[PDB]
């Protein structure tokens, strides 16, 4: 398992990546099968899918509402990351795994809808030639 903060939910998967900049299309980004994780990243009250190859991040997605995760082919899915531009694949052992992944995906979408929201102000009437702004901005 993991050290330290746990994630909330981690399955095993093929990491597979499409760069926007080079003419190839599916590639791999990792050679053997790696754990994938959702993760919620208190400080910045966000929600991250974090895959680790080794010692490295190959995936730091952060979860938006208006990502979409594709079940495309067998035990095989994908979501763009507009923020990272990139598109990530990831390949399941089962299509239980698969299935469950997608499930998650979207809970974790409507989690971020609602960070999102969460992430106040007081009201107030208006204060009871001279100027009385700030004379600065900050």
């Amino acid at each position: 398992e993991f050290m330290g903060e746990q994630p909330i939910f981690s399955t095993r998967a093929h990491v597979f990546q499409i760069d926007p900049n080079t003419k190839k299309n599916w590639v791999p980004t990792s050679k053997h099968a790696v754990t994938v994780s959702y993760f919620y990243d208190s400080t910045r009250n966000v929600y991250r899918i974090i895959s680790l190859d080794g010692s490295k991040a190959i995936i730091n997605s952060t979860i938006t509402p208006n990502m979409t995760f594709t079940k495309t082919s067998q035990k095989f899915g994908q979501w763009a990351d507009s923020r990272a531009n990139t598109v990530y694949g990831l390949g399941f052992s089962s299509e239980h795994h698969l299935s469950k992944f997608a499930e998650k995906f979207q809970e974790f979408k409507e989690a971020a809808r609602l960070a999102k929201e969460k992430s106040k102000m007081e009201l107030t009437s208006t204060p009871s030639g001279d100027l009385q702004s700030p004379l600065t901005p900050e």
